[PDB]
């Protein structure tokens, strides 16, 4: 039970509703990264570098992610790598470890180190073909990475993307929204020749009801307002018609895009809710920040879930979704055997 | 000091701040009829259909001669109704009668048994010198006697538009109403109502252009009708901006204007846009003492920044038509106008 307070007024708000309390600076607009590795005290083997789709702030357990990274630069990855190696020795890791980082403005911040096997290990095993748990078990038991012949990091020739599935449909009274707390129950895996294809497969696997046509509802927060323009642009290119709420429509009109204006519930009828219920939408991108706004936007997400409309609550996620629009999840299949055989 | 009270709550409001009480004829076409009665016959001087509806003082309304929308039938009714009143009041000379047409029904606004301010307009449009004829009539020469018996419907359209002094009193809301505030008038002559209206408009010192961006911010009762107006403008090459509610309805009819914020809504808002030259044309209709009071900035702004604005949908439609006309294309002399008359 933790959240992101945005100001002093907010701190009271919280501190009240809630024992030493931890206070950390929230790296906003940051890319979260997961790194799984194995140290034998003599060497460090990088298992995999995963770039999350959802930004830091959406728990890693609930974020979609890609192996290899889809936006981060080698240079930035090389830092993370050195960092993992240094931590490994300092901490005296013997076996598996996991390192979580936040990247902001080309700077690498450490979020946490988990010196045990992480929930991402199976996914990395499956994507890289290296059975990490086995390797690390042999390491803990006395066989070095060198003795094992597993010393070099493996970068597959294909993209592997992990998507999660959430239990929100089992508890309708909960706001089916992402945050610092993990609520997912499982994961899926998508493999493609491009991040767009891997993503489309993961998306389809995750039981998404996304379509490649119709009308999309855009209602995002301030910090997303500028960037949502390009997404609406990508959406229009794909053939969708757009709807937007007040302020979202304002930002878009100024960029030259004119969505159809829809009313919030307090605003009038028909409103967003009526529209969702009538099946007007096939896609919904809805981002919020701050306890209140969240509370207030509730109806969009519950309705979306309820009515089976695909929805994204992060812009990064919205952009992933858009790229996948240019891929066909059903076009080609590959076996794990074949995948591992491709490995160089 | 005439006001239009919307509801009960609205009356005290007046009452307090503040007797004849009358039912306001909403969405009605106002008409002015100038005539002559000699006790023997009645000469219809001119039937003028105002562009702005009843509720906007005739003195501040643009008007047309002949009527551009009224039915021959409806007008024949008026004609007869004026003749009935001429005799009844025993008019001898000039008279003016003001009507309102609501739902194909003719209602009586007022009778002015004297020369009215439209006379010179009618005289010019119709080539008949109404003040001279009526003078003679008053002095003893019958209409018969003068050879002035038939009503004249010119072959062309004559439109009158007014000029308002708001620019001289900036602190005043540049909005039309039941009280007259205009100082003068202009006349536009064309082969079509649109041509005549264009000429009236340009003669009145309008800053309207045939390109740019139009701002649409209308009231409830105009939301439906505003759809057709936006269509027109888009068709003339105008881009559209709209305030929340108005955008809503447009959107629901397939038109997506770029939304603009009201001043309390955020930035930039209407005032920044007006001030910044984003608009060449503004349509802003309002209802309610409150509503008017809160929308004041749009109108003061448009005035201050010389943006052509219409405060009535009818005016809007008239302006929209004029866009298909060219006020500089052709010219005609009064003599030429007059000769063209049967
Ligand atoms: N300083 C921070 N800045 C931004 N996001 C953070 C920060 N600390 C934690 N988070 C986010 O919250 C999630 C949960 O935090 P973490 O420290 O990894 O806790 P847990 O032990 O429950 O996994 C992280 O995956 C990350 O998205
Ligand atoms: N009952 C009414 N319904 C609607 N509009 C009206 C009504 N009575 C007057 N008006 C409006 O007010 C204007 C002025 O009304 P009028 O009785 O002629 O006053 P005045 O003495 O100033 O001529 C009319 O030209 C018309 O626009
Ligand atoms: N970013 C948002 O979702 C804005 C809040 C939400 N639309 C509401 O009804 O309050
Ligand atoms: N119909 C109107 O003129 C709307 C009112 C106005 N825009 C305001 O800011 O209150
Ligand atoms: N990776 C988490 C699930 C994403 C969900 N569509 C949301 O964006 O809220
Ligand atoms: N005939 C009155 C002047 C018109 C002015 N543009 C308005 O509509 O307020
Ligand atoms: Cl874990
Ligand atoms: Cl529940
Ligand atoms: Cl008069
Ligand atoms: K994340
Ligand atoms: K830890
Ligand atoms: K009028
Ligand atoms: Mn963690
Ligand atoms: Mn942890
Ligand atoms: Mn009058
Ligand atoms: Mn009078």
């Amino acid at each position: 039970a933790m959240e992101i307070v945005y100001d002093e007024a907010d701190l009271r708000r919280y501190f009240q509703t809630a024992a030493p309390v931890l206070l950390d600076h929230f790296l906003d607009d940051a890319v979260e990264v997961d790194v799984d590795a194995i140290c034998d005290g003599e060497m460090v083997l990088i298992g995999g570098i995963m770039e999350h789709i959802e930004q830091a702030g959406v728990h890693s357990g609930d974020s979609a992610c890609s192996l290899p990274a889809y936006t981060l630069s080698q240079e930035i990855q090389d830092v993370m790598r050195q960092q993992v190696q240094k931590l490994a020795f300092e901490l005296q890791v013997r076996g598996l470890m996991n390192v979580q980082f936040a990247v902001k403005n080309n700077e690498v911040y450490l979020i946490e180190v988990n010196p045990r096997a992480a929930r991402t290990v199976p996914f990395v095993s499956k994507a890289t073909g290296v059975p990490l748990a086995k390797v690390a078990a042999r390491v803990m038991a006395g066989k070095s990475l060198a003795e094992q012949g597993v010393t070099k990091e493996v970068i597959p020739p294909y993209y592997s993307v992990k998507e999660v599935v959430l239990p929100f449909n089992k508890f309708p009274g909960v706001d089916p929204l992402l945050g610092p707390e993990m609520r997912s129950t499982g994961e899926v895996m998508g493999v493609g020749r491009t991040f767009a294809e891997a993503f489309a497969k993961a998306q389809l696997g995750s039981n998404s009801t996304m379509k490649k046509h119709g009308r999309a509802l855009l209602s995002v927060r301030e910090g997303d307002k500028e960037r949502v323009v390009d997404l609406a642009a990508k959406l229009l290119k794909q053939g969708f018609e757009l709807d937007a709420t007040h302020g979202t429509a304002i930002v878009l009109g100024e960029a030259g895009i004119n969505p159809r204006l829809v009313n919030k519930v307090h605003e009038g009828r028909p409103h967003i809710q009526d529209r969702i219920k009538n099946g007007e939408y096939t896609y919904i991108i809805n981002t919020t920040s701050g306890r209140r706004a969240i509370e207030d936007s509730r109806v969009i997400r519950r309705s979306a879930l309820q009515y089976k409309v695909h929805y994204d609550t992060t812009l990064n996620g919205g952009f992933a979704t858009a790229m996948a629009l240019n891929a066909d999840a059903t076009e080609k299949v590959i076996s794990v055997q074949e995948m591992h055989a491709q490995i160089k």
